[PDB]
């Protein structure tokens, strides 16, 4: 089942992990460019949703504030996450969010391209990354609107 | 995850019921055109793939060996399983094949178009047909090849 909460194209927001709390975040310098990170509120952690349309109905591109990259999700090649120009070029620029069904506030960052979830964790390494597998409560998120 | 045995592309198969043992037909005269169906085998019940490319990866068409129509599964319409023409003109006419968490020898029938998925039991009516909502054992399928 779709999250039920999606925020509304071109709302602002952070990705927050239910359990360890930290948030995702997007820049341009000094690998990793996409992780997790536990600390301040920073711009390069905050955007908005491109809704998609057509044959990416129900899904979503996951786009950068400050630099307006979009986030992509691979098993292809090294870096699995990171991030490209544009507003959704690539397959694997593609998300759908799925909602858990034991916890219907929290949700899976599903790529359909490559078939993994998004996951944070604090050990082991590594700590943040995409996964093909289980359903673990590590893979859950939230919505943070700002 | 993905089920990890879906039939090669132009292959033929049944689509069988984990649970009822049921068939899925998909024909062109007599309503329902598509159910489900307990008894002999006929050609009806027949259906290959067309693997989903680009936008599609992951995803693919039902098609009726005998009469070339794909399924499709849909929410904005009655009936809300069916067949049309056009090898994959609509977005409903695209699955994706998920395999059980607990059970890895079967799958659901997923429509991202319409978030739902396919199910066959004995009652409550309607027998077959589509469903959003939580895991039921009557959502689970086998690919049956011939
Ligand atoms: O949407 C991601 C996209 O990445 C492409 O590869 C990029 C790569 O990520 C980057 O490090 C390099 O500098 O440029 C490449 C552009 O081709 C993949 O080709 C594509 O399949 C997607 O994975
Ligand atoms: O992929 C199915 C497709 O169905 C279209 O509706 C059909 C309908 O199923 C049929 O009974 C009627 O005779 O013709 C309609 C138009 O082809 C929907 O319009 C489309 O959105 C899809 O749901
Ligand atoms: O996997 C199917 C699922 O269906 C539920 O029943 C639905 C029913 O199919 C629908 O016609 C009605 O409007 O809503 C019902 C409740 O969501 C069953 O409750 C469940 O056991 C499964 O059979």
């Amino acid at each position: 089942v779709n999250f039920p909460n999606i925020p509304a194209e071109g709302a602002q927001f952070r990705l927050r992990a239910r359990d360890t709390g930290y948030v995702i975040y997007s820049r341009t310098e000094n690998p990793p460019l996409v992780w997790q990170y536990n600390g301040p509120p920073y711009d390069d952690q905050l955007f908005t949703l491109i809704y998609g349309t057509g044959p990416h109905q129900n899904l979503y591109a996951i786009k950068s504030v400050p630099n307006g990259r979009v986030l992509f999700s691979r098993t292809s090649a090294s870096p699995h996450v990171g991030n490209i120009a544009g507003d959704g070029t690539y397959n694997d620029n593609w998300f759908q969010f799925i909602q858990d069904d034991n916890d219907p506030n929290s949700f899976r960052i599903y790529s359909l391209a490559s078939d993994t979830v998004l996951y944070s964790r604090t050990t082991p390494d590594p700590q943040f990354g995409n996964y093909t597998g289980a359903k673990y409560d590590d893979q859950l998120w939230h919505f943070e609107l700002v």
